C-alpha cells in the first residue's frame, strides 16, 4: 500500500503514474497575500482540478507531487484537488534546495525523525501522510546536503518510502545500506550524458529527467541499452518544472499521454515496454519495500 493524500491505495490501484510533478510551489501562496491580482483559492483550486481531469482524461491515474513544507506544500490543497480531479496524489516530506536556520542546525538523527515523522504521523495536523522523500540539490556537494541525503536514506530504510533527488551520491546511499532500487536520481541538461544515465542505471538506481524530443530520445537510448526497467517518467521532460514553477505548455498536465507516448510509438518503442515506464516501473518504486 502507497499513502496518498487521501490515504492508502493498493500497488494496482496507482496505474499509470507521474513521478515528479508540482501542483504546489512557491507562487500559490501570494494568492492569500494579493488575492485581487492572483485569484481566490477557490479559482486555484478550480484551475488545478481542470487541468488534472484533462490528465485523467488521457489516462493519467496517479501523480506524485514532490514538493516540501519549505517549498510551498499545502496537503490540504492537494487533498481537495484529487477528490475533485479522481487523480491519485503522493505528497512528499524532505527539504527543499535553502531550507530555513531552523533546518541548516539540524543533526541526521533529527533531520531523519522530522521526515519520519511526516511518513509515520502525518503532515502538520492533517493526518496525511507522505510517500515519497524528496531531496532538491543545488549544485556543489555540501556536507549539509550530504546530511540531507543521509537522512532521507534512513528514513527510506526505516519505512521503505522511496527516495527522489536530484544529481557520488550513490555512494551515500549505500554507506548507509539503502538498495539502489529505492533510490531515483534525476539529471538535467547539463548532467544529460546517457555515459552516466547507464552507470547508475547499471547499479540499481532509477533514472528521471528534470528540448523535450531529445529528453524523449534519450529515453529511448536507455532503453534501447536494456535499462527500462529504470525509467520513470515525468512532465518534467517538457520543461524543468519545480515549486518555483509549477505545472499549472498547450497540453497542460496531459502532455506525457498526449504528445510524449505518441512520439515513443512512431520512434517504435513497443507497447509493453511503455506499458512498463508508465505503470510497472512506479508502481515498483513507490510501493514501500524493506
Ligand atoms: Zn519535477
Amino acid at each position: 500500500r502507497i499513502n496518498t493524500v487521501r490515504g492508502p491505495i493498493t500497488i494496482s490501484e496507482a496505474g499509470f503514474t507521474l513521478t515528479h510533478e508540482h501542483i504546489c510551489g512557491s507562487s500559490a501562496g501570494f494568492l492569500r497575500a494579493w488575492p485581487e491580482f492572483f485569484g481566490s483559492r477557490a479559482a486555484l483550486v478550480e484551475k488545478a482540478v481542470r487541468g488534472l481531469r484533462r490528465a485523467r482524461a488521457a489516462g493519467v491515474r496517479t501523480i506524485v507531487d514532490v514538493s516540501t513544507f519549505d517549498a510551498g506544500r499545502d496537503v490540504s490543497l492537494l487533498a481537495e484537488v484529487s477528490r475533485a480531479a479522481d487523480v491519485h496524489i503522493v505528497a512528499a516530506t524532505g527539504l527543499w534546495e535553502d531550507p530555513p536556520l531552523s533546518m541548516r542546525l539540524r543533526s541526521v538523527e533529527e533531520l531523519t525523525q522530522f521526515f519520519l515523522r511526516e511518513i509515520q504521523y502525518g503532515i502538520e495536523d492533517t493526518g496525511i501522510r507522505a510517500g515519497i522523500i524528496k531531496v532538491a540539490t543545488q549544485g556543489k556537494a555540501t556536507p549539509f546536503q550530504e546530511l540531507v541525503l543521509r537522512a532521507a536514506a534512513r528514513a527510506s530504510l526505516a519505512t521503505g518510502v522511496p527516495v527522489t533527488t536530484h544529481t557520488q551520491q550513490a555512494a551515500i546511499f549505500e554507506s548507509e545500506g539503502l538498495s539502489p532500487s529505492r533510490v531515483c536520481i534525476g539529471h538535467s541538461d547539463d548532467t544529460d550524458d546517457l555515459s552516466y544515465l547507464t552507470a547508475l542505471a547499471a547499479r540499481g538506481y532509477l533514472i528521471g529527467l528534470d528540448s523535450w524530443q531529445t529528453r524523449a530520445l534519450l529515453i529511448k537510448a536507455l532503453i534501447d541499452q536494456g535499462y527500462m526497467k529504470q525509467i520513470l517518467v515525468s512532465n518534467d521532460w517538457l520543461f524543468g518544472f519545480s515549486s518555483y514553477v509549477t505545472n499549472i505548455n498547450p497540453d497542460g498536465m496531459a502532455f506525457i499521454p498526449l504528445r510524449v507516448i505518441p512520439f515513443l510509438r512512431e520512434k517504435g518503442v513497443p507497447q509493453e515496454t511503455l506499458a512498463g515506464i508508465t505503470v510497472t516501473n512506479p508502481a515498483r518504486f513507490l510501493s514501500p519495500t524493506l
